[PDB]
């Protein structure tokens, strides 16, 4: 599979890092607006959170070399204006969170992409949750979208969850680390106003989608779960708060075995399983979606409990992206 990246944030990064230990996955290119490839180079190389990449990464007048492996780079505002075709791209990777909807996604197919895959939410895209709904996919959908990484967390948890217990009802909270949308001191954020408040200093309450959107990827459970965020002064690895009122009698001694057995099985490496005295830093890089934290979790009765799973809300997802582009192109 030959990829092309859109964009250099951290999800762009972290998907180049983790593309490029795939053996089936060529990355071809990275188009990138606004820096230069020795500044990408440089960002590339050292990460605060993911330490320094493990091999040697340079640059010359038109690529990003790492060990050996020369990535084209492109200074386009425009992804249209891209060689894709002529570069033989099979797969656009679209990381900028501002081509995510068919019409403007469509941009990289018009540029000679094959398919295109986005690494945020769509209204207009189809969304795919590995190890929720990936069989759904089909070859002739030609833009697809991963969700989100909170989405990624929740919706292989609800799904074990639901199929097993059923799911009357949920109300989530995610403990969320720091992101980029947020100021080092009280800032503007006119959309939002509590996200401009010192990141560092302050639990932020923030309104999050990802609950509803669950309902997109599992219709079955359309309007069942809702939910919200605090943003707290972490660096990385969020975690999901779970209060789901269920449809049959359960112990909770039967939702870790189910759980744990889902994990084994035919989720694997998707969905983990942890019953150990775990803290969000043991979750750093982890390419899991989701970690369910057995020994967090609290039962009131026995159709109402509080489960709490773990997330890297930038290495799993990452993970998830690139196993989607390599699932996409199976097909």
């Amino acid at each position: 599979v030959r990829v092309a990246i859109n964009g250099f944030g951290r999800i762009g990064r972290l998907v180049m890092r983790i593309a490029l230990s795939r053996p089936n996955v060529e990355v071809v290119a990275l188009n990138d607006p606004f820096i230069t490839n020795d500044y990408a180079a440089y960002m590339f190389k050292y990460d605060s959170t993911h330490g320094r990449y493990a091999g040697e990464v340079s640059h010359d007048d038109k690529h990003i070399i790492v060990d050996g492996k020369k990535i084209a780079t492109y200074q386009e505002r425009d992804p249209a204006n891209l060689p894709w075709g002529s570069s033989n791209v099979d797969i656009a990777i679209d990381s900028t969170g501002v081509f995510k909807e068919l019409d403007t996604a469509q941009k990289h197919i018009d540029a000679g992409a094959k398919k295109v895959v986005i690494t945020a939410p769509s209204s207009t895209a189809p969304m795919f949750v590995m190890g929720v709904n990936e069989e759904k996919y089909t070859s002739d959908l030609k833009i697809v979208s991963n969700a989100s990484c909170t989405t990624n967390c929740l919706a292989p948890l609800a799904k074990v969850i639901n199929d097993a217990f059923g799911i009357e009802e949920g109300l989530m909270t995610t403990v969320h680390s720091l992101t980029a949308t947020q100021k080092t001191v009280d800032g503007p954020s006119h959309k939002d106003w509590r996200g401009g408040r010192t990141a560092s200093g302050n639990i932020i309450p923030s309104s999050t989608g990802a609950a509803k959107a669950v309902g997109k990827v599992l219709p079955e459970l359309q309007g069942k779960l809702t939910g919200m965020a605090f943003r707290v002064p972490t660096v990385d690895v969020s975690v999901v708060d779970l209060t789901v009122k269920l449809n049959k009698e359960t112990t909770y001694d039967e939702i870790k075995k189910v759980v744990k057995a889902a994990a084994e099985g035919k989720l694997k490496g998707v969905l983990g399983y942890t019953e150990d005295a775990v803290v969000s830093s043991d979750f750093l890089g982890d390419s899991h979606s989701s970690i369910f934290d057995a020994s967090a979790g609290i039962q009131l009765s026995p159709k109402f409990v509080k489960l709490v799973s773990w997330y890297d809300n930038e290495y799993g997802y990452s993970t998830r992206v690139v196993d989607l582009v390599e699932h996409v192109a199976k097909a």
